[PDB]
């Protein structure tokens, strides 16, 4: 089991740099920085992180092919690869409708757009020239092949991730989810003459760890609420939950009733959409994920009540693997 | 007269950082970094430059509204403003069809596209929400109003710059060009109820300074050949140069005959398209630019035979103003 | 040689805007819209064209001092200049007795009227106050000097154009016409202390371009028929055509026998009153006009069998200049 | 009771378009744009407004028969009618001596001049040919009969408005004014075999609405000053005001002492020449106007301290009707 950790560039970058270095120091192998126009620039963040670290792999988790030309993305990743001396990773996903409407961007066929974006980035990152004539000149990747992970939350994306990516960042925290997802990724990989062993199945989980299991659960509630809000009914179906649970949280979060949403979050939901608790509790859960194909466990927001402490606690978990 | 300097991110960023720091040490107030998908990401470069400097203003010179959503650009710029404690600048221009063809981007209505991008960025950078509902959350500009400069090489762009920008980055090095351009910026400024005094007129010059005039001239020739090749007929007429000049250089460069191009660059062309020579020779030329309305002298490529050495020589020049 | 294009606002304004946009895209620098009380309002048309274009100059071609107070004309042009960001032009001619009889307007001293009109508009557009006390208040020109072109089809108008205008819109398509007309403009320019080089001599031609020279010629026949019907004796004399040619076509047209008029149009007439043929044929004819002092070639009605196609063909022609 | 709103084209047209769209969204059914040579062209303004709206009726309020030939006005209205798909209206008045003096136009027989102008325009707008031969050809009205409103501030104009118009735009804000005016309109309509029910009696009021009744009153004072300054003796007598009132303000404004004129405006004047206050206060006032025959309430300048806000407030008032 490999470990990754997520950070949202909504706090001072100098602070994020220190936290990533801490994560590196306790054993995390991957650092994933979210990419959203309303937060700090993901590449300016990653660049400063690269300077403050030495071995952890880092990249956007995930960017998308719409807010920036895939060529600009390839260039930003190659630039990061040079700064980090070969530690860049590239996570890319379809993005979200809310964002694109606010940016006046047409959200046309995400799968094929991602497919085309990756094809172009593969070419550019390889130092090659695309049929259209695009080619990197003043920047060059260090790695022979920078890994490209696809954020995949649906069947077509999962199959596609198997076919063209090196990893899948799946927004899920429970074994049952990967029991359903991995097979799709495998089907895609085989179709491409690849093996499921070639794809790093990353569990992009809602993570909250603390000595106080109660405090841990409380810091994750708001995150789990949005997760539920954004999940299709067949997902609540999979976890033995009410098919309309998501809609419920949708309305609360919609109004802006965060307090009510938090209060609506019970144990059945925490169990379905997050990995929360004490260090000891994380172990069997991560093992269960591993048994379902997860090869990378990503500690996602909120990480814990106190990030610095929680990363230290996660270090204990990593030492157990 | 204020001073700016250009750097192309096609060499190690650590080196660029050292060069901007040096430019800062000798009196430059602005650092302009080029932005092209085929070179290193301009924001990763700018972020590091900010970390390695303390008072110099810095920003892309220039980015464009097509390769990245202007909302991403605003975010990149606000992130830089935070990292730099309010020293960011934002230069933006139309871009070039060649690049966009390679990237599969349609180059629609450049003037209105830039005007719309700027309106959106003004709002986002001000911390406000756009009509479309876009708003910066995890990042906030330090400056109340981050300066936006427009690259303007035509009448419509110059008037627009006077109307909606805080400055115009004009690729011209001779007084006669500004004698013709400033009036248009002034028409725009006045149409917007502003004053020509509210616009920083920046001569984005081809600069080549060296103790050895001949060495300086030689280093700039290839740049002058490209400048001439991309110059519209009115520019030549204005300088008393054959109307065909641009097409001649265009063909010479197009067939890879760089020797011919360089050989065709004479005293007349150097005089019209660059500021080259010894420190003592720079003084009068820059004063002449100031008398035609230029408020910021930008030393652009190649800067000189040796950048580090030339930055120090420009330091002498700056001390003379 | 600069290129202009003429459109009659008797078809959807929406279509006209797109065609002007197309013209702008292929290189035309001027758009001229006719102004007749019986067609769509020229300014509503120009205002929408301004919204749908970016760089092409646009203006009425031509209006007159009788159907609207020159002050109203000044305001309409200044309004257009604001909307177009400094791209307005003002073509104004004496008008014609037919129209003014149908409108109950006394065609009093046309030369003095157009002269006094222009003086008033010059003052108003400059934002100054006339002796009579008129002054623009809620509208202001962007350009420091909006160009005023005079429709000049006779000696006194040509001399006056040279004396007080920035250009002359001459309804002629053959070099012999300008051979005779330019000297008159020159006389006026010199009488005013100006030079013929200060006046844009625009050939307001009957243009019809197409791959098929036969089809091109056929589309212009009806237009030529009318031009002939309205041409004075020295014109037919100049082109070695029967002195009664006008009266002839005048009767065929005055009886709705358009089929007859068209059939009565031969090569000698096509040669004397229009520029028709394939793109290859246009080049020499346009250069021939330029040799006679024409500085702006205006492609006038019908433009071609298919306006859209023809504008594209004229684009090829423009690329040759 | 129907609602109209007035805008003066002395601010960017794009802004006016949005304000009219807002007005349309909150229920206004008519938009009136003033027409003076010293402000932006009314038809270019109306054309862009038509583009940015869908149901509100729009037209000049009011134009006159002196600055443009009635035939030009007819085609301008017909053009607007096509652009808005049958939403054009036509307001016409006699104009003012001071304006025509400045334009060197002979202000003769206003009553018959308007009468003749309307007859001509009804013929042209109907697509028919005048006795003089004038006829629209390249433009055609959409509405079977475009409404023509006469600005009527006196007995003859009111009578005439009843006889030949479809509505009267009366510059008055108090019920007492319409008590005196409507009967004159009725007399004129009956004389023409028409019904007072056929004439839209529009109160072209000085309007100022705001949450703060004081702020509202303050924004309207300067407007009221001019109204009083231009009011005939019978009006002052009607509102128990000094016969000197008019000439007293006329003198102050003539001195350029607007601060004084404003300070001279008391509640008595506000009450006689405007509709100011909070939304709740407008309802009874508009009801009172309705009882006197007013069929359209026009919110004229200043509309309120902040137009956008005030339009929203008027939206509430409209909601009550
Ligand atoms: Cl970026
Ligand atoms: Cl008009």
């Amino acid at each position: 089991m490999k470990f990754g950790i997520e950070f949202v560039p909504n706090e001072p970058i100098e602070k994020i740099v220190k936290l990533v270095k801490l994560a590196e120091d306790v054993g995390f192998e991957y650092a994933w920085i979210t990419d959203h126009y309303n937060n700090k620039n993901v590449y300016e963040t990653l660049a400063l992180i690269a300077e403050g670290t030495e071995t952890i792999k880092l990249g956007p988790g995930v960017t998308n092919p719409y807010v920036r030309s895939p060529a600009i993305t390839a260039s930003a990743i190659a630039t990061l690869d040079e700064l980090s001396n070969g530690r860049a990773t590239l996570g890319i996903g379809p993005g979200d409708k809310a964002t694109f409407d606010a940016l006046g961007i047409e959200w046309v066929k995400p799968v094929s757009t991602i497919r085309d974006a990756i094809a172009m980035m593969r070419t550019l990152l390889a130092g090659e020239k695309t049929e259209s004539g695009a080619q990197l000149m003043g920047v060059k990747a260090v790695q022979e092949k920078i890994p490209i992970y696809m954020g995949a939350q649906g069947p077509m994306m999962l199959k596609t991730a198997g076919e063209i990516s090196d990893g899948a960042l799946i927004n899920a925290s429970n074994p049952k989810d990967f029991e359903a997802a991995v097979p799709l990724i495998k089907e895609g990989a085989e179709a491409a003459g690849k093996s499921i062993a070639d794809i790093d199945v990353a569990a992009y989980t809602c993570c909250s760890i603390d000595e106080d299991a109660a405090a841990a659960a409380n810091a994750a509630k708001i995150v789990v609420a949005f997760i539920a809000a954004g999940s299709p009914p067949p997902v609540f179906e999979r976890h033995g939950l009410p098919a309309d649970t998501g809609k419920k949280f949708g309305e609360l979060l919609g109004k802006g009733d965060f307090g009510g949403a938090i209060g609506a979050v019970d144990d059945a939901l925490m169990e379905a959409f997050s990995v929360v608790g004490t260090p000891d509790e994380f172990i069997p859960k991560i093992e269960a994920l591993g048994e379902m194909g997860v090869t990378q466990y990503v500690a996602g927001s909120p990480i814990g009540p106190d990030k610095e402490k929680s990363i230290k606690l996660l270090g204990e978990v990593i030492a157990s693997f």
